[PDB]
């Protein structure tokens, strides 16, 4: 009927350190996803690991993400972030959908949700994305070195998804993309990168230790979050203003006119939207770019779409992406070969039966989403970039085998405006670019918040 969690399969409990000392001696924490997807090829679908007094159990099979699904929460809950949170009490902010929980979450995600996640709305973007796209086309032609190389790449691609994410959410434009106007949103942007650099020192140390000994890294973290805060607010501000005399026009004033957000809550949430969207977006961007370059076949299986559906250089549209199947394709295999987030995480709220093994209220679990990507049942020759596996209707590919996004009703709220401002870029820069392999040395993936590339990647843009 059931076993429990002391019979759960697992790396040796080395002494004091469990799995910490495999990892060090594996590549370390930038290597950390190539470890667990080695245990998940030698223990199975489902195990049980300590790094130090840390203690998880692994999820990485589609059937245990579908039990796990069917049976969740209807608050499901990640990992705390400690450092945030102590941050918005100390300074009576309030907090974002990355640290709320219980109903004081679905409050917040509901409204926002409905925004979001609708493509109807979503599309009504399209207009706003092409707008920072051709500006950032623009600028690529100017960065191109003599043999179509730009230096720098992920903080290019970065630049593009702030400055393009920062038009959607401020419906202002911060001028990444123009020098001359580089300096404006320098101080802003110089604090999210201190803030980021600097919570993770406050994740094993207590914060509380931090605040009461009032210390230099609980110092520039506070900063870091108050020249955020003092920079999002205006602009919320400004856009409430803009519309408040007319309801239906603007998705953040009928979110404070009509689901009675405070501006307070509304500073807080739209601040974690901007943080989870900026790099992860720009990571992926560039994961497909350079999964395009390895694969001249998939990369001209894909102009030929994009010159079919928009002849001569028409200007992209949402409508036209309903259009383009093999593009969409193009980037779940992206996600799927080379993701952005390695896995997500959950605390169980209540006993569940997951496998044949029952897990008890209090259960860490690590949702190795990444894992997924190269089981033989959903993916023959999994290690190949093959976009038409998602084309061919011979075979369904099982959708809790792919989830890039995360999954259940605390999954990626940014899942559709990602998608599109991805799709789009994809379009505007395939119509232009050729995207060439520069060298064909090994491209190691790190992790670092997310997974990046071990070196500057190895591809160019020659204009066609
Ligand atoms: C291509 C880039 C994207 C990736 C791969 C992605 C991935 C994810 C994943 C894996 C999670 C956790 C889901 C879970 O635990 O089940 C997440 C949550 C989150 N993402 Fe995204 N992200 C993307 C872009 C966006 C964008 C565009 C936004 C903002 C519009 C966004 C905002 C959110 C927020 C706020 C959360 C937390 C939702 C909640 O706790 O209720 N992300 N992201
Ligand atoms: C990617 C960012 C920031 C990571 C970071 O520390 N960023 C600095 C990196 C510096 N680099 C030199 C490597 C590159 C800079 C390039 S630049 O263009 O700025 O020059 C990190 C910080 C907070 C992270 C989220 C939260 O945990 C909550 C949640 C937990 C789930 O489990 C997975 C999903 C999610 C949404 C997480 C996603 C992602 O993981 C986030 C956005
Ligand atoms: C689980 C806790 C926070 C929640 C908490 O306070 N637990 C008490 C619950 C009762 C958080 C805070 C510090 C976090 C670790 C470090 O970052 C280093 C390392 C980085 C890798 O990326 C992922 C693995 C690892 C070991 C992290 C695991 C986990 O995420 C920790 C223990
Ligand atoms: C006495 C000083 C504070 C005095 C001060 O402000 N000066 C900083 C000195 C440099 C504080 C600062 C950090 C404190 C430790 C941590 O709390 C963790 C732990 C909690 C246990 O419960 C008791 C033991 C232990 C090891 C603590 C001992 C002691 O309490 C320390 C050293």
């Amino acid at each position: 009927e059931t076993r429990n969690v002391t019979d759960l399969p697992g790396p040796t409990n080395w002494p004091l350190l469990g799995s910490l000392l495999e990892i060090f001696w594996k590549g370390g924490l930038k290597k950390q996803h190539d470890t667990l997807a080695e245990y998940h090829k030698k223990y199975g679908q489902i195990f049980r690991m300590k790094l130090g007094s840390f203690d998880s159990v692994h999820l990485g099979s589609p059937s245990l993400l579908e039990a796990l699904y069917r049976t969740e929460s209807a608050h499901p809950q990640r990992l705390e972030i400690k450092p945030w949170k102590a941050y918005r009490d100390h300074r009576n902010e309030a907090y974002g959908l990355m640290i709320l929980e219980g109903q004081e979450w679905q409050r917040v995600r509901s409204a926002f949700q409905k925004k979001l996640m609708k493509p109807v709305e979503i599309m009504k973007l399209d207009k706003k994305i092409n707008e920072v796209l051709a500006d950032f086309l623009e600028r690529m032609d100017e960065l191109c070195d003599e043999r179509g190389r730009i230096p720098d790449l992920y903080s290019e691609l970065n630049k593009w998804s702030f400055e393009s994410i920062c038009l959607v959410l401020y419906e202002k434009r911060f001028g990444l993309l123009q020098k001359e106007t580089e300096e404006e949103a320098l101080t802003f942007i110089t604090a999210i990168k201190t803030m980021m650099s600097t919570f993770g020192k406050m994740m094993v140390t207590p914060v509380e230790l931090h605040k009461r000994l009032n210390t230099k890294v609980w110092q520039a973290h506070t900063l870091a979050w108050d020249t955020i805060f003092k920079s999002v607010k205006p602009c919320i501000d400004n856009r409430l203003q803009r519309y408040s005399q007319q309801p239906g026009a603007d998705f953040l004033c009928d979110i404070y006119q009509q689901d009675h957000l405070s501006k307070k809550e509304l500073y807080a949430a739209v601040t974690e939207l901007q943080l989870a969207a900026v790099e992860t977006t720009a990571n992926s961007l560039m994961w497909i770019l350079y999964n395009l370059s390895r694969n001249p076949q998939a990369q001209r299986r894909l102009l030929q779409e994009v010159q079919s559906v928009l002849p001569d250089n028409q200007t992209p549209r949402a409508e036209d992406l309903r259009n383009m199947p093999y593009l969409k394709a193009c980037l779940k295999e992206s996600m799927r070969l080379t993701p952005s987030v390695p896995f997500t995480t959950r605390t169980l709220d209540k006993p569940t039966v997951l496998g044949e093994y029952a897990l008890p209220k209090g259960t860490v679990l690590t949702l190795n989403t990444q894992v997924l990507g190269s089981s033989e049942d959903n993916f023959e020759d999994s290690h190949k970039f093959r976009p038409e596996r998602w084309l061919q209707k011979e075979k369904k590919i099982n959708p809790f085998a792919h989830l890039p996004f995360g999954i259940g009703k605390r999954m990626c709220i940014g899942r559709r405006l990602a998608e599109l401002q991805l799709h789009l870029a994809l379009c505007w820069i395939i119509q232009k670019y050729d995207i060439v392999a520069t060298d064909n040395e090994p491209v190691e993936m790190l992790h670092l918040g997310i997974l990046v590339p071990s070196r500057e990647l190895p591809i160019a843009f020659r204009p066609r």
